[PDB]
């Protein structure tokens, strides 16, 4: 149970909620075939749209609640330790991020983070107090796109719409830049199935801990776009 709520451009703060399409609170989507896979039931959202220089090192905050609502002392954030999974973030280029609708738009991956050597993404999350961080990749082209960050807890994943989708969009107009647009592109919904191997999974071993016996994890959705 979290809630997207900051991003950071080069390590500045861009604010609490700024450009930021949120939830009312920090219950899981597990309707991948439901509109709310796209950026969450969004409650509240503002008209500002974040400078985000193509290269810039890009941080996403997730918070058990809103803000203060949620405190150092927290056990549960940024997330409880069980809600192993895997972190990704996708783009839609848009006319404007501010203004633009949800349904129908072309979703590109460009961060990823599964399991590795026995880590969850979600265990970086927590090791880095609640922040996750990609490249905004160098080629792609300048303007205005919505950022998808999402988080899959997986600790209930082994049963159908047993998998909580974290999610939330944030507005953002890219600087710089090349002129690169992904000939490959996802719809949410569309993307995922109830079915996939990352999202219908029975997560614990031997020893009944949270390791995936080991094995591969296959993260969601499509591969990744690169410059
Ligand atoms: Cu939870």
């Amino acid at each position: 149970h979290t809630i997207f709520q900051k991003v950071s451009v080069n390590g500045a703060d861009q604010g609490q909620l700024k450009g930021i399409r949120a939830p009312a609170n920090n219950n899981p989507v597990t309707d991948v075939m439901s509109s709310d896979i796209i950026c969450n039931a969004v409650t509240m959202k503002d008209s500002n749209v974040l400078t985000v220089p193509a290269g810039a090192k890009v941080g996403h905050f997730w918070g058990h609640e809103i803000g203060g609502a949620a405190g150092p002392n927290d056990a549960d954030n940024p997330i409880a330790a069980s809600h192993k999974g895997p972190i990704m973030v996708y783009l839609a280029k848009v006319d404007n991020a501010a203004t633009t609708g949800t349904s129908g738009l072309k979703w590109f991956k460009v961060a990823e983070a599964g399991l590795s050597n026995g880590k969850w993404a979600v265990d970086d999350l927590i090791a880095n107090n609640g922040w996750s961080y990609f490249d905004m990749p160098t080629c792609i082209a300048p303007g205005q796109y919505l950022m998808r960050a999402e988080l899959i807890a997986l600790h209930n994943a082994g049963s159908q719409a047993g998998a909580q989708f974290y999610i939330g969009c944030a507005q953002i107009n890219v600087t710089g830049g090349g002129s690169a647009s992904p000939s490959n592109t996802v719809s949410f919904p569309g993307a995922y199935s109830a079915s996939d191997p990352g999202i219908l999974i029975n997560i614990y071993g031997g020893s009944g801990k949270t390791d995936n016996g080991g094995k591969p994890y296959q993260i969601p959705g499509p591969a990744l776009f690169t410059c």
